[PDB]
């Protein structure tokens, strides 16, 4: 078939960004080692971090974005607000909601400084 | 509203190129397509999307993510190799052959953007 269905992330603390990526997606992970955990995506699909890549750099752009679309506009907002609302997880904010193509949409960066898009679905 | 991470959403400089590319790799038609975005299904309602509108992707940056494929088994991934190397239509850059890591039987390609794409088994 050949599809696209495991997105890898490089991370520096497994256990830190096991903890934001389990708050993120409200999910336990599927497979946790000490080097690599997964957590479900869409279907038979992955989403891992891995720290047995290299260590991600804060100062080195990123050419990708880890893209999150949630069913309407008001799904967004209602989201951002609940997650910089929170105090117990460090939520960085790139660019607080706006408007793009597809509508409402904010971007929030990892632990590692993946670049997390929250969106409506296209 | 559940939060999966059903859109991998990479940058490119052209798209046009890019969307040849994935067609290739994927074996699979595009099921939307802009000057500027196209999409391609991913497992489930997930998508995987290339996008000109970002930060323009340099081949020498170091890179802290993968877009990983997988297939059913070890043997499926010597399979999809030889031939992705052997055909000539399309160049495919190879940063590392068919080898043992921590998934099995994988091995790692560059796209034209130099994001890399593994190939790995479940």
């Amino acid at each position: 078939t050949i599809t696209p269905n495991l997105q890898l992330v490089y991370v520096s603390n497994v256990e830190r960004s096991t903890d934001f990526y389990r708050f993120i997606f409200k999910k336990e992970p599927v497979f946790v080692t000490p080097r690599y955990v997964a957590f479900p995506s869409s279907g038979d699909a992955l989403f891992a971090i891995w720290s047995g890549g290299e260590e991600p750099v804060a100062e080195i752009p990123r050419f990708s974005e880890i893209g999150i679309m949630l069913p309407t506009g008001e799904d967004v907002d209602k989201l951002f607000n609940e997650w910089t609302k929170q105090k117990s997880h460090q939520i960085i904010v790139i660019k607080e909601p706006y408007t793009d193509v597809f509508g409402r949409t904010f971007l929030i960066s990892d632990p590692d400084g993946h670049i997390i898009r929250v969106c409506p679905l296209d």
